[PDB]
């Protein structure tokens, strides 16, 4: 490694490049992230959930290690995320005899939680996805069904991004979302986010979850979705980078090692992909990978609990992977 070119630095001209932490790979992968990132996101210790476990109770413990650490190393940190359908506490929709609450008093507590959390880090973090995967991924609704929609309307995502704004004006405000380059998701993801945008709310971006695989999505959707995105005015981010060595239709749990084909087309993929990145710098200001080398993924565990899964540029032992150096040499 000593040698080796650093992410970061490689990219310093491009786009910031980050890596999805929690406390624990932050020890296990400190070196590593030290040498290449200079942007971090909680992998999950800034949801709902893991910031107010109980209404009134909230536990910044590890979300202020994972601050503490990026700060320390000038790196920058993406917050993630204030409204989600996943992740996110009962206690939040009912009331005391266990009923969904009102419209009025779901936006108290959605201004509240945000409020306090976006006023706690104002200064450090420097944006925000805010909803996160609202619009549908299958059917031909444009929004997915949530606690958050039934319960307060589907303005639900206007309120959320005016009460991100109000904590922290200064703040980039994101819509972000995966399966983000499928044409019809990619049509819906943009019809919402134009129609806030021209409705003057406050989001500032779209954030590419990017959990791709080897074939999916093509080069030409993910240059098309870029585009469609693009043409909004939002400044763009590639959120949550990683490819799967499984197509969705591969649930596969034998596997003990990719073989020498998989590690091939992925260096490959990864060289095609950054190429496209890098072509498309003028709107695209980060890249995130969800993680930053194989020894921890939530790949392992999603789609299917209890494999092994080989998604990022560096191997269990933190050494390259062929996929580093294609993805450096753009
Ligand atoms: O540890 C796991 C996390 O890595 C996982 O993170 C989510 C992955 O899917 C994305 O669409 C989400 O935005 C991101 O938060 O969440 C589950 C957790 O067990
Ligand atoms: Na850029």
């Amino acid at each position: 490694n000593s040698s080796l070119p650093s992410l970061r630095d490689v990219f310093a001209n491009d786009f910031r490049i980050g890596a999805a932490v929690n406390p624990v790979t932050i020890e296990m992968q400190k070196q590593l992230l030290i040498d290449h990132v200079n942007s971090i996101t909680a992998e999950n210790h800034m949801k709902f959930e893991h910031l107010q476990p109980e209404e009134g109770k909230f536990t910044f413990q590890e979300a202020d290690r994972i601050v503490d650490f990026a700060c320390s190393h000038r790196m920058a940190v993406r917050g993630h995320t204030l409204v989600w359908h996943n992740q996110t506490p009962d206690w939040v929709f009912q009331d005391g005899q266990g009923h969904f609450v009102s419209r009025d008093v779901l936006l108290e507590r959605m201004k509240c939680h945000i409020s306090t959390v976006v006023r706690r880090y104002k200064g450090k973090i420097y944006c925000w996805d805010v909803i996160n995967e609202a619009v549908a991924d299958e059917g031909n609704e444009l929004l997915r069904p949530s606690k958050w929609r039934q319960i307060i309307g589907d303005d639900f995502m206007e309120q959320a991004f005016l009460y991100a704004y109000e904590a922290d004006p200064d703040a980039l405000l994101f819509y972000n979302d995966y399966n983000e380059c499928f044409p019809e998701k990619r049509e819906k993801i943009f019809a919402l986010v134009k129609s806030l945008r021209d409705k003057g709310i406050p989001i500032h971006g779209i954030g590419m979850q990017a959990h791709w695989s080897l074939t999916r999505p093509s080069l030409d959707e993910i240059r098309a979705a870029i585009e469609r995105y693009a043409s909004l005015g939002v400044v763009l981010h590639i959120t949550e980078l990683d490819v799967s060595m499984f197509e969705f239709h591969d649930r596969r749990t034998d596997l003990a090692a990719p073989t020498s084909e998989m590690i091939e087309r992925q260096a490959e993929r990864y060289g095609q992909i950054f190429a496209l990145f890098k072509e498309y710098r003028d709107v695209i200001q980060s890249v995130t990978f969800w993680g930053i080398a194989d020894d921890h993924t939530w790949l392992d565990n999603f789609p299917v609990h209890g494999r092994k899964n080989w998604p990022l540029l560096f191997d269990e032992q933190h050494k390259p992977k062929p996929a580093f150096w294609r993805a450096v040499s753009v």
